[PDB]
């Protein structure tokens, strides 16, 4: 039971600064001691200085390739994450990656699947994050990592993303919590037949059935590794206010943590990202500790914490 | 795919002014463009001037027949709605009626069932709206339209309501969301054996099962038209604050919209009312746009908007 | 249909004053008239003066036996409750006990099971309330009544608790709503195999299935009496803010009352406690009437109030 907490304080996938403080706040709220208390021998992996990066992020408006913003900076930083996560996993440690915006998942998923090629990916998010380079409207790369990982619109992915291994297939991704899917992303999900469980499916079948279906969707042999990339904006703003792209009608706090328990319970979790905590994007101080404490709770539940006796 | 958005800015079924602004606010939030964007060729039907009516409403306290308030004004305005909705439907257009208080449903239901006689009515509401003329305590006619439509307490319905066709039968109404049913209304629902799915049934079976049961209750052949009359106070005040008669423990925003998707999905929706949005009855500005935007969301979902690819 | 509303304004099981005002506030919000209106011939049983007790509570810091705070005062007051509840039940009246903190359940459960020996106990609570004398960390006796009732850690229960009959067995308690169980309590629940339905089980199976399972767990012959001891902190602070030990991710207001309807519906309810309403522990006035009105609603629903026609 060895874990590396990979710190990815990167905000270059979106406009708003603050998300780069997520790793520090999570760690300040006791993430590492929480994981130690659950039996994990942990250590911190620092990949790059968030303040140097943030400095370069906020200064360099010329890093644009079309409507796409900061592809060079994003490609540089997510390659470092990839190399870090790949090493952690090869070393046989659990990589728990804390963001930072969801563009970091370009490095985490590539890293995990390079070591565990038939790993399934469960993407917990209000958004599909699958806009292509030529299709993105905002040009914010945190809404594009899955298009790059799946190799969509290859013609228009810049050379700076040349490092990304082509290891994720469309039948190894399953979404949970979708409710703000762009028209262009709807077409892609449908054409590629990606298992997508929207808030409609949660409302219709309940969270337990949806989680079961998501695990099965990415686990054919029933034996495969599972990776979860967890965007905190899946959870209704009622519970996670301090986040960049909040959308009404999300998972309750209870559903958000129940999902974690069901996945911990299956015993095949091999990596976890917790992304998009933005402590500055809180109106009140009670909202930062609603958000950061939710990040830590996801981690604890994912990593085996239960309401009743387990050991 | 033709639609007439019927504007019914009437507040004479209840004491509080403001509900007559609902149609304007909904339209200001983009209701017509939303419907156009869903493929509907739309047009606005104006039935009467809400300000002239509101003027006459607020002035004339002598329009009372017993405990019943404003029966003359209500009977006049809802006859105009009836004539308008009947024509729209005969013309083969979808009538989407925006209120205004729920007394307008006296005209909408009569209008739809005069053209589609075996249409079922699903009444989405915290209240049963079925108090009779002699039985009403408040005398507010927005809590009475179904008694007039079903012809209850015929002896005490004034001559001014003589225009109402007797087209709705008790086995063609199904309620969803009930939680503030008056003792006199409880007896009626029970005696007439009206399919009533309270918040107890939603809690007990979940919203999907309840919606299925409601559709079936009013669709015996399984082929019949369906009309939905949607009172926004069904939704917990948490989500719809700006409304006249809010009651604790309602549908979540998610359930409120899930219901719409399930009905859109059945493909037999033939008319929709969205009533009781009262923008003045908001404490804050965030609450008016919680309410008005909910009205528009109900419309979009009812009229086919989905979270994932549909077309 | 005879009922005694047993007033137990005791706060000596926990640090915060205010919970001793619960019975007065509940009664001020119309609890007795509510019960009368449901057909019960009621009367108030006063067990002790809450202000004299509160005076002695707040003054005497020397009443400590180890980490345990106020065992003498708690043992005195809960013996009076026991004697009162036992008499009410022998008289064939329904004891509806209003608290006061949950330490009062030491007297209510002992009282009911002394008259109805195979009565099951459903404990509705965020907490297991089963810490032992030597195991308690806070030493607050409201988190210990079930250890004393089950006779755990007999060696370290003081002589002042000598009066407690040993009538409750581990297979006659079922928990609903657990989400803040101490590590020491987890071990006990597991070792004694106590039916415990946590918020995980509610999320996983839904409240209806959980309530069914809880009733069955304590009703083998299917015929047994049922007692419910209802801690208002089971309900998410969203709905019950004014309480001493609030924990995030609780029952919704709807689930909280649905549970009551399901139990009323089974027809074997023989006693009810409603505990831990603390009106002083409210930030705003809207929160006291969120809490006190919830207490009264639990009572009405438990005691037969329904959304639709029943009689
Ligand atoms: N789809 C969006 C949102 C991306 C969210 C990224 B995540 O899940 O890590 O927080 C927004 C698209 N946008 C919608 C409104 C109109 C303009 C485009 C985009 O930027 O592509
Ligand atoms: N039942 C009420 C509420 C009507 C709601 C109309 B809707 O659904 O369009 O908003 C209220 C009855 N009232 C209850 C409290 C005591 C006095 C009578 C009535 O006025 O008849
Ligand atoms: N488990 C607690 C809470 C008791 C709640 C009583 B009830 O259900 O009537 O409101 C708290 C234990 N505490 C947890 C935090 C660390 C210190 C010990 C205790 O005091 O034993
Ligand atoms: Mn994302
Ligand atoms: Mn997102
Ligand atoms: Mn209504
Ligand atoms: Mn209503
Ligand atoms: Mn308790
Ligand atoms: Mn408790």
């Amino acid at each position: 039971k060895k874990m590396s907490i990979v710190l990815a304080p990167f905000s270059g996938g979106q406009p708003h600064s603050g998300v780069e403080l997520g790793p520090d706040y999570l760690l300040k709220q006791g993430l590492q001691q929480d994981m130690e208390k659950l039996g994990w021998d942990t250590r911190l992996e620092r990949v790059f200085d968030g303040k140097v990066v943030e400095a370069r992020k906020a200064s360099d408006n010329g890093d644009r390739i079309g409507r796409v913003k900061r592809p060079r900076l994003t490609a540089e930083c997510t390659e470092k994450i990839y190399k870090c996560v790949r090493r952690v996993a090869e070393q046989g440690r659990f990589p728990l990656t804390i963001g930072g915006d969801h563009s970091i998942a370009l490095g985490t998923v590539a890293g995990v699947l390079s070591v565990h090629p038939d790993a399934g990916v469960i993407w917990v998010d209000a958004h599909a994050d699958i806009n292509t380079m030529s299709g993105t409207v905002s040009g914010n790369l945190h809404g594009c990592p899955l298009s790059i990982l799946l190799g969509l619109d290859r013609e228009n992915i810049p050379e700076c993303f040349s490092w990304v291994p082509q290891v994720l297939k469309p039948n190894k991704i399953a979404y949970i919590g979708l409710r703000a899917v762009d028209d262009e992303e709807k077409k892609i999900l449908h054409d590629l037949n990606i298992a997508a469980f929207s808030m409609h499916h949660v409302d219709r079948y309940g969270i337990d059935k949806v989680v079961s279906m998501a695990i099965e969707a990415v686990s054919p042999k029933g034996t495969e590794p599972v990776m979860v990339s967890y965007d905190v904006d899946t959870i209704d703003p009622l519970y996670v206010p301090a986040t960049g792209t909040p959308v009404r009608g999300g998972l309750s706090f209870r559903e958000a943590l129940f999902l974690c328990e069901r996945i911990a319970e299956c015993g095949r979790l091999v990596a976890l990202d917790v992304v998009e905590c933005n402590p500055l994007l809180a109106a009140t101080e009670s909202h930062v500790n609603d958000t950061i404490s939710v990040g830590c709770a996801i981690a604890r539940c994912m990593m085996g914490e239960t309401l009743l006796y387990t050991p």
